[PDB]
C-alpha cells in the first residue's frame, strides 16, 4: 500500500493533473481510503483507474484521491458448464482470453486492444467489432461488486433489486463508486479463429450500400477502415473485414489439433522487413487501385485474433494527435455522408479511420452505443482543430448522436447533456448513491457529471 503524488493524463497525454495515487493489491484497504474521503467529507473526492487507455480525463482527479485498480487481479473462478467468470476488476482483458480458451470460452467483447482492465470495459460500457449481434461490455455482466459513498460493498445484478444502480455503473464512468469484482457471462467456442469475408469499396455511397443491403445479418463481427482524406467520389472508400468464430472442422488439419491456441506476437513486424515505406511507383495508380481491391477481397479466411481483430499490429512503428469518436442514428444517412463530407474539407487529415454500423442499444442511461454509423478519426493537433471539433460536435449534436467518455477530454457539459437526453435520470441515481460527491474526477467537473 504506496500513496503517491502523481501527475496523471489519459492515453491521448493532455490535460494532466496531480492526484494522490493509491497502489494497493490489498482490498480491504480500498476500502478504508473510501471511508476516509466519506469521513472528512467533503474533499476532491476519489476514482478509480483501470490500465488508463481512456483517451480523456475520465481516469483523473487533480488534487483529489485516484486508485489504480490493476493490482486487484485474480481471476477467481472460470465455469465451463455455466460459461460465468468471477474476476477482480482489475483484470485486464488479454489476461482474461488467455486464462478462458481452454475452456472453450471467449470474452463477450473485444476493443481494438486488450490493454483495458474489467473495471473499465464495464465503466465505459465498451464495444466491438461484434456491437451489431452481441451490444456492448455491460450485456454480458451477470453480477458486479460495487463499493459505494458509504463505505458499503453492494452486489449488483441487471435484473435484481439494485439494477437502477447497475444500469447506472455500467457507462458511468467510476462516478457511482469502485467496481471491485464481477461476473462475466462469457460466449462459448470451440477455437480462437476466425472465418473471415472481406470486401473493398470505391465510394462512400458504396460503403453505405454494403452496411445497408442486409449483409451484415450473417456476420457476428464487423468494422472496417475507410478514406477520410481524398475527395469524393474516393471519401468513404473502405477495406470491410467482417466474420464470425471459426468450429473445428472449418480449420485447415494443420490447425486442428490445438484449436483455442493462441499465436505469440512476433519479434519481425513488417518496419523491421521494409523499412523504407511500402510505397512503390504503382501504389497511387490503377494497378495500385487494383491490388488494393484484391487484396482485401476473399472469402472464407481463416484468421487468429490479431490477423482479424488487431490489423494494426502488423505495421508495428508506424502524442499530437485527437482522437475523435461518434455515432450518428441508423436513419441519419444524408446527415453522416454530410458530416464525412465535412470532415474531409476540413484541411484536417485522418488516417487511422474505423467505420462501424452499431446494432441495438442496452438500458445504461449513458451507454455511448446507440444502433447507427460509428466512426474514430485521429486528427493531429495542429492551429484550428479545437475549433473545428467543437464545430464538429454541433453537427453530431443536431444529427442526433454522441461522443463517447473514453475518448474525449475537450467537449462542454452543455454538448454532452443534450447528446445523452437521460443524463438527469443518471444524474439523480448518482446522487441518490453518492450525496456528498465521494467520488469524483476532472471529466465529472468538466462534463458537470458531479
Ligand atoms: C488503441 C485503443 C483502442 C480502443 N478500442 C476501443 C473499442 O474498440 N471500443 C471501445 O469501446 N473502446 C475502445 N478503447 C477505449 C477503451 O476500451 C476504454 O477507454 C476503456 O475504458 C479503457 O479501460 P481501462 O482499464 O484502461 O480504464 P481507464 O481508462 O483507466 O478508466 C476508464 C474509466 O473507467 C473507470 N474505471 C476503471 N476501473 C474501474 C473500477 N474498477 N471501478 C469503477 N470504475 C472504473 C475510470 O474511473 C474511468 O472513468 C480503445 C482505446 C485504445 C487506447
Ligand atoms: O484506437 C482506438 O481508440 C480504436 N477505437 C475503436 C472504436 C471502435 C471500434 C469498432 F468499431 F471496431 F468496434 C474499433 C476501434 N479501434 C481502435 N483502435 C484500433 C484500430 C484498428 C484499425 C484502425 Cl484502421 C484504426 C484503429
Ligand atoms: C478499423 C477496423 C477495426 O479493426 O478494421 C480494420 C480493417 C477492416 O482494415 C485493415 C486496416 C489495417 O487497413
Amino acid at each position: 500500500a504506496t500513496t503517491t503524488a502523481t501527475r496523471l493524463t489519459g492515453w491521448g497525454r493532455t490535460a494532466p493533473s496531480v492526484a494522490n495515487v493509491l497502489r494497493t493489491p490489498d482490498a480491504e484497504m480500498i476500502v478504508k481510503a473510501v471511508a476516509r474521503v466519506a469521513e472528512s467529507g467533503g474533499g476532491r473526492g476519489a476514482i478509480a483507474r483501470g490500465l488508463g487507455r481512456s483517451y480523456g480525463d475520465n481516469a483523473q482527479n487533480g488534487g483529489g484521491l485516484v486508485i489504480d485498480m490493476t493490482p486487484l487481479n485474480t481471476i477467481h473462478s472460470i465455469d465451463a458448464d455455466t460459461k460465468l467468470v468471477d474476476i477482480d476488476a482489475g483484470v485486464n482483458l488479454d489476461q482474461l482470453m488467455k486464462a478462458a480458451l481452454p475452456f472453450g470460452l471467449w470474452v463477450p467483447v473485444l476493443p481494438g486492444t486488450r490493454q483495458v482492465t474489467v473495471g473499465g470495459a464495464i465503466a465505459c460500457d465498451i464495444h466491438g467489432k461484434n456491437h451489431h449481434s452481441a451490444g456492448s461490455f455491460g450485456n454480458h455482466v451477470r453480477s458486479m461488486d460495487l463499493l459505494t459513498a458509504d463505505g458499503e460493498i453492494r452486489h449488483l445484478t441487471p435484473t435484481g433489486e439494485d439494477a437502477e444502480l447497475f444500469w447506472a455503473t455500467v457507462g458511468g464512468n467510476g462516478l457511482t463508486g469502485i467496481i471491485m469484482r464481477a461476473t462475466i457471462e462469457m460466449t462459448p467456442t470451440s477455437t480462437a479463429y476466425f472465418i473471415a469475408d472481406g470486401d473493398v469499396t470505391a465510394s462512400l455511397d458504396e460503403t453505405i450500400a454494403l452496411h445497408s443491403d442486409g449483409s451484415e445479418a450473417r456476420y457476428t463481427y464487423s468494422s472496417a477502415w475507410f478514406d477520410a482524406i481524398s475527395a469524393p467520389p474516393k471519401l468513404g472508400r473502405a477495406a470491410v473485414s467482417r466474420g464470425r468464430l471459426a468450429t473445428v472442422e472449418q480449420l485447415p488439419a494443420k490447425l486442428r489439433s490445438e484449436p483455442l491456441k493462441f499465436d505469440a506476437p512476433q519479434l519481425l513486424t513488417l518496419p523491421d522487413v521494409f523499412p523504407n515505406g511500402l510505397a512503390n511507383k504503382y501504389t497511387f495508380g490503377p494497378i495500385g487501385e487494383l491490388w488494393y481491391r484484391k487484396s482485401g477481397t476473399y472469402r472464407g479466411k481463416v484468421q487468429n485474433l490479431t490477423q482479424f481483430y488487431h490489423p494494426l499490429d502488423m505495421f508495428g512503428e508506424w502524442a499530437g494527435f485527437l482522437q475523435y469518436q461518434f455515432v450518428i442514428p441508423t436513419e441519419a444517412v444524408d446527415e453522416f455522408k454530410k458530416i464525412i463530407g465535412v470532415i474531409q474539407a476540413s484541411g484536417h487529415y485522418s488516417f487511422l479511420n474505423v467505420f462501424k454500423l452499431f446494432g441495438p442499444r442496452n438500458q445504461a442511461p449513458l451507454s455511448f452505443p446507440i444502433p447507427g454509423w460509428n466512426i474514430c478519426v485521429d486528427f493531429p493537433i495542429k492551429d484550428g482543430l479545437g475549433k473545428f471539433v467543437s464545430e464538429l460536435d454541433r453537427r453530431v449534436l443536431e444529427f442526433g448522436g454522441r461522443l463517447y467518455t473514453a475518448k474525449d477530454s475537450r467537449t462542454t457539459a452543455e454538448t454532452f447533456h443534450a447528446m445523452y437526453p437521460r443524463v438527469d435520470e443518471w444524474i439523480s441515481v448518482r446522487r441518490k448513491v453518492d450525496p456528498l460527491r465521494v467520488f469524483a474526477s476532472d471529466m465529472a467537473r468538466r462534463l458537470e457529471l458531479l
